[PDB]
């Protein structure tokens, strides 16, 4: 679940 936190940072 941490990956997934970064996968919509900048969108």
């Amino acid at each position: 679940a941490n990956i997934i936190a970064p996968l919509l940072a900048p969108x």
